């Protein structure tokens, strides 16, 4: 801000930066809660996709575990008529089948009852993104960003006063 | 004329007598055969049942244990963060173990089978030979044996007539 034109240009620069920061309004310490919420929502999605993946392999897919176990049970039927061991094993296989079906059903409940919220997740990511952008210019911490803005505002007022006198 | 007819009748009867005698049907033998057929066929069914189960649960390119295993792995990422998913995954491991254990016992059934494909085929072959005879000379093996006795007697009378015919 040495020459008159330089000062004019400096005034614009400072005003821009103070404006950019004030608009986002970073509050130091806010990222703690954002990060916690980010991981919570991200994990919720992961949990829901896992449960659904298990349901497909166990029950719903064209090829599935319950389906093969059921075929096995049926293949044992004629044998079970003549041999007590096969009869016993067929019966234990039916119980295994019921367990697999019960598990698939409870996994289905997990996926269906999920509190995953993709819009919420996007909002959390958006705020972290706004703060990151400030930190990449005025950082490295939010404390640093806030002080940058405060020093810019003080410098700006000094230059406006200089212009006021000239 | 009637002479040509007699010659042909001699060949007919001789052939029928030979056919029956070569098989040597013993009326009553079918009871034991049928009992043994069921015994062996049933052993075959048991062994085939255990083999099929092993294939579908474990050994087939596509098998139950393999799919359960994939499902267990699919749950990994969810189990990291959710107690309920983690629990279901553990219950699923238990189900997998049960399925593998069952496939193991089935393999033992097949491996220890007293099935005898050799004996079974031989029992069927005898029953088939007896059935073929009953279809021509039956209905029962008793009838078949009687048919052969009468045929042999008739044959002897014709052969004698021929010898008498030529001095």
């Amino acid at each position: 801000p040495f020459t008159q034109r330089e000062r004019a240009r400096q005034i614009d620069l400072l005003a821009f930066q103070v404006q950019e920061i004030s608009e986002v309004s970073p509050d130091p310490g806010e990222e703690e809660g954002l990060n916690t919420e980010l991981s919570r929502l991200s994990n919720l999605h992961t949990i829901a996709q896992a449960a659904a993946g298990g349901v497909e392999l166990l029950s719903d897919g064209d090829l599935n575990a319950a389906g093969l176990i059921g075929e096995a049970v049926r293949a044992l039927n004629a044998g079970a008529k003549y041999d007590e061991t096969v009869m016993q094993l067929q019966n234990e296989l039916r119980a295994a089948l019921e367990s697999v079906q019960a598990i698939a059903g409870e996994l289905r409940d997990v996926a269906e009852g999920s509190a995953a919220d993709p819009e919420a997740l996007d909002r959390v990511e958006a705020r972290l993104s706004a703060l990151s952008k400030l930190k990449n210019k005025y950082g490295p911490t939010l404390e640093d960003v806030v002080e940058f803005g405060a020093q810019a505002a003080e410098e700006l007022a000094g230059l406006e006063e200089d212009e006021r006198d000239a």
